[PDB]
RNA sequence: CUGGGCGUUAAGUUGCAGGGUAUAGACCCGAAACCCGGUGAUCUAGCCAUGGGCAGGUUGAAGGUUGGGUAACACUAACUG
């Protein structure tokens, strides 16, 4: 659902560089990019059960690469949700 | 018609008094009712307009705020109401 622009664009604010994409904050913040854009679109299709379950998983994607950021480096996690908006 | 029915050989009429009858309230008193035209919503029934009344003490719906909760909901606790 992320165009290629801002799909770089948060590669570029998030990553060392622009060929970090790989970078567990690059991930989560494109996860989070995406879910909160589908949001609008759940928002007017409550039965599209098919694509929910595609949301789902960015959500749980999104949990185990967090949880992973703290277990390995609090201050970069902390900045991350700070950044986000997120509430953990 | 041999006949048979009704008649012919018995004074009426007009007043006055009286007895009966008729039409009328017709010996007097007495219904419940029926019809016609009026008077009544100062009681009461409903409605309409315009004003008033309801000491004192309780209960604690929805809603709201904050926190928890959720990807977002949902949901949950306290306070408020
Ligand atoms: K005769
Ligand atoms: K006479
Ligand atoms: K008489
Ligand atoms: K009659
Ligand atoms: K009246
Ligand atoms: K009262
Ligand atoms: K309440
Ligand atoms: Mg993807
Ligand atoms: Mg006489
Ligand atoms: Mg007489
Ligand atoms: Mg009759
Ligand atoms: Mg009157
Ligand atoms: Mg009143
Ligand atoms: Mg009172």
């Amino acid at each position: 659902s992320l165009s290629t622009e801002a799909t770089a664009k948060i590669v570029s604010e998030f990553g060392r560089d622009a060929n970090d994409t790989g970078s567990t904050e690059v991930q989560v913040a494109l996860l989070t990019a995406q879910i909160n854009h589908l949001q609008g679109h759940f928002a007017e299709h409550k039965k599209d059960h098919h694509s929910r379950r595609g949301l789902l998983r960015m959500v749980s994607q999104r949990r185990k690469l967090l949880d992973y950021l703290k277990r390995k480096d609090v201050a970069r996690y902390t900045q991350l949700i700070e950044r986000l908006g997120l509430r953990r």
